[PDB]
């Protein structure tokens, strides 16, 4: 009913398409039979996070078998692992806008070639919080830039193309519901600032280059807060932009590992951090299980 | 004589510094004894490229031993591997501006803590050529943006900071000399366009999103060419910017794998591609061996 769509007329005019970073191709792979049942896609930085994710969701669905399962489906690029169980796909996207951007182009084409429809896609991860306790889950309403605007700027053949970065409103409400229902941890909705850079792009004071003070950083974070920002990470903006353009229902669910208004490093004990790390996974696998119990 | 420098007053005011992505710290590691002899640093995308690099350079220097050597020095982040042989360091930086940017912040601090001076740093890699035969080596004069300008734009606490992206002129001349001396492959000097994005950022026609034609892409590439651009990759701009700011003598040496003025995919046979892949390594290890025979 909402099919995945490409916005590229050149594709229809091709002999074959190779998804270079997955080593999948239209000449060799039957996409509809492989991926046509896919309804939920979860994405995150590392293969180990996405592998823990698929094992959690498989157990929840009763699809967990005694053998050596959830094999990586794809190849050629270590940054990208892909796992599948029933209607769920779990894909790592690596670090930074360029790395997730390549993955999303090829993922969206995969899902298009598979004739997927009504696809929900959710990014999970960690983030620095602004004015929240360590361990709070943020469901992103808009993924904003360094001026706190809901816009992603892409340069296309030397020209600025501005795309909006709203997450899917209904999906946001559904995730918030799941969380209020679970009542296992503080969850808020807020905006998420997506930076390109970690040391200077986030107002950290420990870079090789820094032209500002603690006091300068605090003023900037206080302004981000007043503009609706609750957390900071590095992949959400391009994620949001491309997913709505191509007809995917997108959300971002990040846990905070610290409050940047109190300084730049993580105080929580190892055992505490490790329970925070599982929070986005907990919410999203619970949400998927709920959705597949009402289907 | 040219010491590595930090441009960060906050550092002097710290108890300890942790290089998070290398798992190295000032409280545990004696940086001057570990890295103070470092004069040459080669950087590239993948651990396997940088591991092939260090083994090539070690053999050239007579430092290659019969045992299981060039162990990865660092840990905690798969994207970053670090190898050392004599005064040479080889470091992988992963894919895209954000990933190399984190590595460079921590590398520059490492070299500063080690009290390194007269450090030459060189990025090796592959690229798409503009108006060059497949397999041509480009020594980058300036790493330019999507409008072909020698500038890198960084957002710092919401503000535009523009930094210049010239490579070190003298290093460029020295590398060109080594290449004319070797006479093993076509080498040019030219500008290198650094894009953030691969599918749309480079005018490719096979993205999930594409608002332009073959004819549009060609006009853009022809304009890049007329502005001095000879190749396209994804890490050189921030590399150039940060290295001159911090007192490193920087160069970029990329081989071209195709001519984008003839289309978007790589025609060369596997055996040919594999010999191209070694060209940047060949030039740079030869250059280092030359430098260490005149010391
Ligand atoms: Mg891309
Ligand atoms: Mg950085």
């Amino acid at each position: 009913d909402c099919p995945v769509r490409l916005l590229n007329p050149n594709i229809a005019k091709m002999k074959e398409d190779i998804l270079y970073h997955f080593n999948l191709t239209t000449s060799r792979h039957n996409f509809p039979a492989l991926f046509g049942d896919v309804k939920f896609v979860c994405v995150g930085g590392s293969p180990s996070r996405m592998k823990a994710f698929i094992r959690c969701v498989g157990a929840e669905l009763g699809l967990d078998c005694p053998g050596r399962d959830y094999p990586n489906i794809c190849a050629g690029t270590d940054r990208y692992a892909m796992y599948k169980v029933g209607p769920v796909l779990s894909v790592s996207h690596g670090m930074g806008i360029p790395s997730i951007s390549i993955m999303l182009h090829e993922l969206i084409k995969l899902l298009y070639y598979a004739r997927c429809s009504n696809v929900t896609i959710i990014r999970i991860g960690t983030s620095g919080g602004i004015g929240l306790e360590p361990g709070t889950v943020v469901i992103t309403e808009q993924a904003v830039d360094t001026c706190f605007k809901a816009e992603f700027e892409q340069i296309v053949l030397g020209k600025r193309v501005i795309r909006k970065t709203d997450l899917n409103k209904k999906l946001v409400q559904e995730l918030l519901l799941c969380s209020a229902e679970l009542s296992e941890f503080t969850t808020v909705v807020g905006n998420t600032m997506c930076t390109l850079d970690f040391y200077e792009g986030q107002g950290r004071l420990d870079g090789a280059l820094c032209s500002y003070t603690e006091k300068d950083k605090q003023a900037y974070l206080e302004a981000a807060y007043a503009a609706g920002v609750r957390n900071i990470e590095m992949e959400s903006s391009v994620f949001a932009a491309m997913c709505s353009a191509c007809g995917l229902q997108a959300a971002v669910v990040c846990v905070t590992l610290l409050n940047r208004l109190e300084g730049d490093q993580i105080s929580s004990p190892r055992n505490v951090l490790s329970e925070y790390q599982q929070r986005p996974q907990r919410l999203v696998s619970y949400f998927i299980k709920k959705k597949l119990s009402k289907a």
